[PDB]
């Protein structure tokens, strides 16, 4: 397809009641699910990125890292909270105990898969705006994709930071849309 939808880290631990919740993150699930249905209908590639951490990951507080344990491989916290079609491409990131990966491109084959499927433009949604959404969007820009941010299908943790990240992405050429 020429376009792809990239759904970033829509997992149980990043939703309210999870180990690392994005405030009101569950509120965007109907709209993310709607975009998935829409892109599926447009015959677009659908990609879902997930944090897929081993126990004792370097980013966790048990290793002096910044975050509580979250999105551990083969646990309920790592499960998707969105409805994905059978032909969704699943990208698992940060799987090695001593390597972190914020962007869905970092340490993965995402660029290669996108190009292999003839993708030219990518639509980004998911959580959190100022963290893995931002990083993924900026990395897609690096690789030469036209990048869109789905305004009504992202959520971040702090309003001031979400604010800064959106302004930043726009300035670097990422287009903010909804439909
Ligand atoms: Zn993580």
């Amino acid at each position: 397809p020429e376009e792809a939808l990239i759904v970033v880290d829509m997992q149980r631990d990043f939703m309210p009641g999870g180990a690392l919740p994005v405030p009101e993150g569950d509120k965007i699930i109907p709209k993310v699910n709607e975009y998935i249905r829409k892109f599926k209908e447009k015959g677009a590639l659908i990609v879902a990125t997930r944090d897929w951490h081993p126990e004792n990951h370097i980013s966790f507080r048990e290793r002096g890292g910044p975050w509580p344990r979250h999105c551990v491989q083969n646990t309920p916290g790592a499960e998707f909270v969105v409805d994905l079609p059978e032909d969704a491409v699943i990208i698992s990131k940060a799987t090695e105990p001593d390597k972190e990966a914020y962007s869905g491109f970092e340490g993965t084959d995402l660029a290669k898969i996108l190009r292999g499927n003839g993708v030219k433009r990518v639509y980004i949604c998911g959580v959190a705006t100022e963290y893995c959404v931002r990083a993924t969007a900026l990395d897609a820009l690096k690789h030469g994709f036209e990048v869109y941010l789905l305004r009504d299908a992202v959520k971040g943790i702090k309003p001031e930071d979400e604010e800064r990240a959106l302004e930043e992405m726009k300035s670097r050429g990422i287009k903010i849309v909804q439909f």
